[PDB]
């Protein structure tokens, strides 16, 4: 898929911060391209 933050800046200001605590690389690029993976990530930040 494509990068779906490229074009929402909260999906990116989000998902970095899930990447640094998640600790997973390539975890940002994923949930960018990945509705599920960030409902985990949603949960987390909550």
């Amino acid at each position: 898929a494509d990068n779906k933050c490229e074009n929402s800046l909260r999906r990116e200001i989000a998902c970095g911060q899930c990447r640094d605590k998640v600790k997973t690389d390539g975890y940002f690029y994923e949930c960018c391209t990945s509705d599920s993976t960030f409902k985990k990530c949603q949960d987390l930040l909550h």
